[PDB]
RNA sequence: CGUCAAAGCACUUUGCAAAAGCUAACGUAUCUGUUUCUUGCCUUUUACCAGAAACAGCCGUUUGUAAGGUGUGCUAAUUUGACUGUAUAGUUUUUGUAAUCU
């Protein structure tokens, strides 16, 4: 991460581990080799929290820009 | 080669689907890109250097199947599959040592 880390959450259903922080990028963990795989890019500024939902395969993040 | 069965057959165009299960060339061939690391050269970015891991793309291949095209046929041609496939009265089976009664 290049700047704060404001958000994790590990997958119950999956062995992801995501995070969010304030220099706007989301990444995904892949816990079983210890390395990012994934990244979510549309955000104008930073990240403030992260969440997974229980069922579906989709997360919520939320940050500076308004807009979740 | 033979008998039986069903399928028109040969070449070809396109669509759809699939392609390691028991460690192994779908391709005896061989490119590119992204992410995360470690490097090289480095004044800053692109373009770069060369090793790894995880992913993708492109050039191709094979098979199945569906609908067509061309040339020949249905007054036959070819293909695919299956088959416990052959002679023979002269001793080892199928051209009778039978009848007779008990
Ligand atoms: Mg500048």
């Amino acid at each position: 991460h290049i700047a704060t880390v404001r958000g994790l959450a590990v997958s119950p259903r999956h062995p992801y581990l995501f995070s969010c922080g304030e220099d706007k990028m989301v990444k995904c963990w892949d816990l079983e080799t210890n390395k990012v795989i994934r990244h979510y890019h549309g955000h104008l500024s930073g990240v403030y929290a992260l969440k997974l939902h229980p069922t579906l395969d989709v997360l919520v993040t939320a940050g500076r820009d308004a807009v979740a």
